[PDB]
C-alpha cells in the first residue's frame, strides 16, 4: 500500500505483530489474501533475519508468495490464514521472558519456517481419509504421518522454484541443522504424537533447571528441540486461547472443514469421522471437550514451563472454555 | 439424499434439467448448483447410462460413481474457469457432437468411451495458471514434464492415477487389448487439447475435409487409425473451445470466468515482477476485443472447418457463433 | 505354469533343493543358480503352495508369479548383498521361524501372509548404500522421506506400488478389512527392519520374555495387536539378521557379500571426499573382528532373547551362532 | 600412477574418432563418463567460461555416472561416455568451426552425458505393456527419454552438484531448453522427421564468409545439434570393427535379457529379443541400411567432407556383417 488508506489500516494492524490476539483475519482481507506473506515478512524484519542470514528481500517475498500460493484457498481451516496465525503465535511464544536469549538465530528461524510450512498443500481432509481411499500420498508415505510428511516435502521443494531459495546464503552446516530441526518440528505437529509430546514436556517441567539468568536451561539438542516442538504444537493448538472474537472464527472454519469431510465420506458410503457429521454435531460440546482433554492440558503444562509468562493465556483459555460451556443447548 | 427411495425436490428439478443432456446449450451452471457442485459426476453418470456404457464395459455402478466423485474432487474449486463445471461442459458438448447425424454409427463403443473419458479428465488438477507460468517459475511439474505440454501431460497422469484409489478402477473388466487401445486414444486426445497443437490439428482437419468421403448412408468414412483419432481429437478440441458457440447467456458466464482466471495469473505475475501474459492485465485489457480476436483467428476457423466436415449438421452452432461474434463486436467501446 | 514358477531343465535338481524349504540352512545360493537367478520367485511360490495361501486368499497363480517376477526384478543385480537372494533368504528364514513349535496356531493366515510378504519386499530396490549416504548427498529419496527411515519407507512404497503393474495385484480378492489389516502389519514390520530401531525392538522383546505367557497348549499367548505385531517385527528382524546363525559355509558367503557392498560404499564416499562409513574402508578393515563384534553386540543378544521366547525351539540355531562366532575369532589376523 | 600414465596416454585420443572407450573404462575404475567429461570440459575451458567449480563438476559427474545401471549391458555409463566423446569430436568438425557458442557447446555435451541416465535396460514398449509407474507418469510417450531428462536435471540438486550455479538466469533458461530439445530427439520415434529436416537443410545449405555452416535461427541451430547427438548415439557401426562388434555383443545381450523376461511373463517377445530365433547379423545390416546409413550419409553431406572417413568405415562394417549372414 502507498500513502493512502488501504495501507495505513494494514500497517496499523501489523503493529500488533508481537501481541497475542493479532487481528489475522483483518490482515488477510486488507492484504488481499496474503496474510502469510506480509506477517512472515514483518516478523523476519522484526527479528532481523534477512540481515543475519543474508536473505535477499526479493527471494524472500517470492518464496513466501509461492508457499502461500500452495495453501488451498478453498479449504476453510487449513489454509494460509491458519499458517500465518501459527507463525505469528510461535513468534510471540519465542519472545516469552523465560526463554530470553536461550535460542540461537538459526533455531528461531527453524521454528518460524516450520510454522510457515507445517500445513502447506493441506487438502482439507485427515490422514485417515487419505489412507482409506488409498490415495497416492498415503501409498507414498505408508499410512504414516502422511500429510505431515507431505507438508515438509512441499515446503522444502518450493525452495527450488525460481528465485525461491531463501537459504541460498546459509553454509552447509547451517542447512543441515536447519533442515533437521524443521523436520523434527513439523513431524511433531501430527496429533498422533500429542500424548507422548505432552508427556515428555511434563517430565521436562519436573526437571526444570533455570540458569543464573532465571531463564530455562537447555544444554542438549534433545531438550532444545523438545521445547521448540511443543512451542509450535501449542501455537498450532492456540485458537482456544485467543480473544473470543478470533477463537469463534476459527471454530466455524474448522467445523466447516470437518463437515465438508463428513459430506464427502457420506457421499462415498464411508463411515463418517468424529465431529464430521453435520446432521449430528455438538459444536459447542466438542469445543469444550477439545479444551478439556487436549488444549487446556497442553497449555497448562506449557504455562508451568514458562511460569508465570503464560498466565494471561491460560485465563483467556479457561474463560473461552466457560463461554462455550454456557452456550451448550439443553 | 432421497426420501424413502423417492427423489428429493432438488433431485427432481436436477433430473428435469438433465432432460436436455442431448442438447447444445444445457444449463450446465444450474446443474452445478442443483447437484451440490457435482456437475461432472451427474452429467457423466447420465451420459454413461444413456449410452449404455456400464453394461457394455461391465462397469459396476458403485465404482463409476466413486471414480467420478474422486475425479471431480481433483478439479480445483478455487479456479474460476478450469474446474469441474468446465469439465462437465466439455463432456456434454463432446456427447452432443458424437451424436451428430454425419457421424452416425461411425465410431465404436470404445472410441466413444475414450472421447468421453478424455473429456472428463482433460483439465483435472488444473492450477489456474498456464504452462508458460509453470515453466517460468521452474515448478516441479515443468521439471517432470520437460516444459512440454506440462499441464496436458499432468491432466492425463492424474486422470489415470485416480483409477487406483479404493473402488475407482472403472476399467477393471476390460481386456488388455481394450485397455491399451482405450488408453492410447485418450492420451492422443488430451495431448491434442494443448493449444500449441491447434494449427497442425486444424491443418489436418481441413486436409480431411478436402478429401472427405461419404459412405452408402451419406455418413463420414474413416479407415485407418490416423483419420479416426484425428476426428476425435478435433471433436474434443471443438468441445473445449465451444463456449463462443453457446447461447450468449452461457457464453458470457464462461467469458467472465476465463477472464477472472487470466487476471488472477496476471496479478500473480505482477506481484512476482514477471512479464504479464497476454490478456492477463486487468489494468490494460479489452475483453470484447480479445473475444473478437479469439473467435476470428481460432474458434471460427476451427468450427467452420468442423461445420464443413459434418455439413450441414453444425449449421445452427456456427450461426450462433457468428451472432455472438457480432454481439461482442458492437460492444467494443470506441 | 512351470512346476516351480519358472522354466528350467535342471528342474529335477531344483526340486531336490526345494525339499529343504522348511529347513534352516537351505542352499539358497544353489537354488538361485538352478532357478536362473529366480530364488525369490521360486521360494515364495513354493512357500505359498505349501501354506495353501493361494487357495485361502484366492490368489490366481499367474498373478502371483507375475508379481513375484516383478518384485524380484526390482532388486538390483549389481548389489552384492541387498539383492533378491537376500530377499529369498529372509523369506525362507521367516517361513521357518513361523513354523516354530512355540508359535503353532498362534498367528492367523493373514498375519502369516503379512510376515512373508513383508520379508519378500523388505529390501526391494535397495541401492546398496545406507540411509546416511542418501541423506548426506541430499538425494531425492531422503528429501521425500524427510531423512527418516529413508530406505525402509522406500522398500515398502515400491513393494506395494508394484501391485499396480499388469496382472500383479495378488491381494485383489481380499476384503477391504483384510487389505487394511495386512497393509498395516506389513508396514509395521518393514519399518522395524531399520537398524535404528534395533535397541527399542530388542528391549521390548526382552520385556515380553520377562512377562512370557503360554496357553493351555504349550504355545505363546499373544493377547493384543501390540504383542502380536511385536513378535512378528522381531521375527522378521531375526530372519534379516540370521546369516551368522546359518551353516558356516553359507554364513561366509553372506559375509563376503556384505563386505563387498560396504567397501563399494566406502570407495564412493572416498571419491566424493565424504567421511568413510564404519567397516566401509577396504584399506583399513578387520572383516573377522567386525563379524565377532557384530555377533557379540547385535546378533547374539537378539537371538538369545528370541531363543528364550520360543525355548527350546531355537537351541540349535543359537549353538550354530556360537560355533560360527568362534570360527571368525580363530581367523583374526594377530 | 603406473596406469595413470596409460590413462593419460589413452586420453590423448579424446579428440579422435575411435577412442578405446572400453580401455578407458577399465583404467579409470569404471569411471569413463566422469574422466572423459572432465577432460573435454578442460579441453574446452568450460569450467572457466561458466565458472564451474572443479569440485562441483566432478561430484555431479560421479553422481550422474552412478545413476547409470552397471547391470545393463549396453545403455550404461560406457555408452554415455562414448556418446559424449563422439559428440565432442563432431562439434570440432571443420564445417562447424566457431559456429556454435560455448553455451550451445555446453548444451550438446551435457545432453549427451545425461541422454540415457537411469536406463533400465528395457524398451519403452516393455514399460508401457507392464503398466510401469514410469509409463503412467509419462503417458506412454517418450517414457524413457523424458525420464533421462528429468533425472539429469534433478541430480543437479544433490549436495554440491549444481554445475550451473554461476550461469545467469538467461543462460540457464536457454541451456535447459536446448538440452531438452536435444535429448527428446534421441527418441527413435522422432528419427524420420529429424532426418527429413536434416536432408532439407542439406538441400538449402548455406555457408558463411569463412566457409562454415550458416545457422541463422534457433530452429536451424537446434536441428543441427539434435541430429549431431543423434548421430553420436547411433555411431557404433561407424567405429572401427573391433569396437563396433563389442557394442553389438552388448546390445544383443541387453535385447536377449529383455526377451527372456518377456518370455517368462508370457508376453510377446520383442523383435530381435528372442535368443532362440534371432538374426544378429541380419539385424545389424537392416539397422544400417534403413537407419544408420541414411542418417550418416546426410550428416556427411552437411559437413562435407569432414565425415568421409566415418562414412567409409560404416560402409565397410556393413559389408563385413553382410558376409556373416547365414544361408
Ligand atoms: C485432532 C483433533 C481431535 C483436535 N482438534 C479438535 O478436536 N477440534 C474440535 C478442533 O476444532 C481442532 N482444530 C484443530 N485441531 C482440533
Ligand atoms: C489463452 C488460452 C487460455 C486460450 N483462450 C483465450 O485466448 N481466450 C481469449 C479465451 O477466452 C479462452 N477461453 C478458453 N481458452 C481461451
Ligand atoms: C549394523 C548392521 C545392521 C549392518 N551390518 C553389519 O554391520 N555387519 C558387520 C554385518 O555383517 C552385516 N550383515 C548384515 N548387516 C550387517
Ligand atoms: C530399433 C532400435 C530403436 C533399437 N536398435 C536396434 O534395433 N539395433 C539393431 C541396434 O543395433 C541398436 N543399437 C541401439 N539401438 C538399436
Ligand atoms: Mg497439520
Ligand atoms: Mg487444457
Ligand atoms: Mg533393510
Ligand atoms: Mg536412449
Ligand atoms: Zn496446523
Ligand atoms: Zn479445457
Ligand atoms: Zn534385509
Ligand atoms: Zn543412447
Amino acid at each position: 500500500g502507498v500513502k493512502t488508506e488501504q495501507e495505513d489500516v494494514l500497517a496499523k494492524e501489523l503493529e500488533d505483530v508481537n501481541k497475542w490476539g493479532l487481528h489475522v483475519f483483518r490482515i488477510a482481507e486488507l492484504s488481499g489474501n496474503r496474510p502469510l506473506t506480509v506477517i512472515m515478512h514483518t516478523i523476519f524484519q522484526e527479528r532481523d533475519l534477512l540481515k543475519t542470514f543474508k536473505i535477499p528481500v526479493d527471494t524472500l517475498i517470492t518464496y513466501l508468495m509461492t508457499l502461500e500460493d500452495h495453501y488451498h484457498a478453498d479449504v476453510a481451516y487449513h489454509n494460509n490464514i491458519h499458517a500465518a496465525d501459527v507463525v505469528q503465535s510461535t513468534h510471540v511464544l519465542l519472545s516469552t521472558p523465560a526463554l530470553e536469549a536461550v535460542f540461537t538465530d538459526l533455531e528461531i528461524l527453524a521454528a518460524i519456517f516450520a510454522s510457515a510450512i507445517h500445513d502447506v498443500d493441506h487438502p482439507g481432509v485427515s490422514n485417515q481419509f487419505l489412507i482409506n481411499t488409498n490415495s497416492e500420498l498415503a501409498l507414498m508415505y505408508n499410512d504414516s504421518s502422511v500429510l505431515e510428511n507431505h507438508h515438509l516435502a512441499v515446503g522444502f521443494k518450493l525452495l527450488q522454484e525460481e528465485n525461491c531459495d531463501i537459504f541460498q546464503n546459509l553454509t552447509k552446516k547451517q542447512r543441515q541443522s536447519l533442515r533437521k530441526m524443521v523436520i523434527d518440528i513439523v513431524l511433531a505437529t501430527d496429533m498422533s504424537k500429542h500424548m507422548n509430546l505432552l508427556a515428555d514436556l511434563k517430565t521436562m517441567v519436573e526437571t526444570k533447571k533455570v540458569t543464573s539468568s532465571g531463564v530455562l536451561l537447555l544444554d542438549n539438542y534433545s531438550d532444545r528441540i523438545q521445547v521448540l516442538q511443543n512451542m509450535v504444537h501449542c501455537a498450532d493448538l492456540s485458537n482456544p486461547t485467543k480473544p473470543l472474537q478470533l477463537y469463534r472464527q476459527w471454530t466455524d472454519r474448522i467445523m466447516e472443514e470437518f463437515f465438508r469431510q463428513g459430506d464427502r465420506e457420506r457421499e462415498r458410503g464411508m463411515e463418517i469421522s468424529p465431529m464430521c457429521d453435520k446432521h449430528n454435531a455438538s459444536v459447542e460440546k466438542s469445543q469444550v471437550g477439545f479444551i478439556d482433554y487436549i488444549v487446556h492440558p497442553l497449555w497448562e503444562t506449557w504455562a508451568d514451563l514458562v511460569h508465570p509468562d503464560a498466565q494471561d493465556i491460560l485465563d483467556t483459555l479457561e474463560d473461552n472454555r466457560e463461554w462455550y460451556q454456557s452456550t451448550i443447548p439443553q
